């Protein structure tokens, strides 16, 4: 069977940019880098930047709702948020329709989301105001 | 800090489908369903699946190397690949990278991998016989 999340690879178009972002100001944790591309992990994430000629710079208007959120704590939620604003990282949603998050952009205009809470949290907080036509199994 | 992936999202152009080829045919479960999307787990991962008027159907050759892998043992690997295959659902790429990869395609294009192997096993194989202009931290 399918057991999980084995990597995220995000194409990027320059690389020393996209690996300062995951790196420096998201604080992610850097294994490896060479020519085209690094290894980073976020928690038991494996996540790969791969240089792509052909990944655009792309805004929010222009790409479908197909999006990456990272876990944070309750308690680190708002400083880490406003840290993203105070540094000029550009957004592309407001409106919180899925509990806490925040939703930025990173240098190729990849949708990522900060998000406390888990799917379990997500399930017990939709019961009590559940999305339209929404069914539990 | 961050702790790790929190969910990914895939925007999605027909609901339907979508949840026949993640549900059924790639064995994850489905834990809600909307008017306008699904909530999936597959081990830790969090899927949601978005209905978006804006996801086109992509072919492969029109997007990038972004791309999502799912774990499977290498005992597995085989029989899941061919079931893929029975199903008729396309392949993007051939494997010459270490650990078994079969890269396949989502109904709207999405780029699908299952992979053997961890970042560990990765980084292991690179220090043997390291990528152009690898250096590791
Ligand atoms: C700061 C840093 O890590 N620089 C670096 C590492 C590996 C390769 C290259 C050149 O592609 C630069
Ligand atoms: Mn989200
Ligand atoms: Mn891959």
């Amino acid at each position: 069977m399918l057991s999980g999340l084995n990597h995220l690879t995000l194409a990027v178009s320059q690389l020393a940019p996209s690996v300062a972002f995951y790196q420096q100001l998201l604080g992610m944790t850097l294994h490896a880098r060479w020519d085209s591309g690094a290894y980073l992990s976020c928690g038991d994430l494996w996540l790969c930047l791969s240089l792509d000629p052909q990944r655009r710079v792309t805004p929010p208007e222009e790409s479908d709702y197909t999006h990456y959120a990272f876990s944070i704590s309750e308690a680190d939620f708002a400083s880490f948020a406003a840290r993203l604003e105070a540094a000029g990282v550009a957004v592309w949603k407001l409106n919180r329709s899925e509990g806490a998050s925040h939703y930025f952009l990173d240098p190729d205009g990849h949708k990522l989301e900060l998000h406390v809470g888990s799917l379990a949290q997500r399930l017990a907080a939709c019961r009590e105001q559940p999305y339209k036509g929404m069914v539990f199994f």
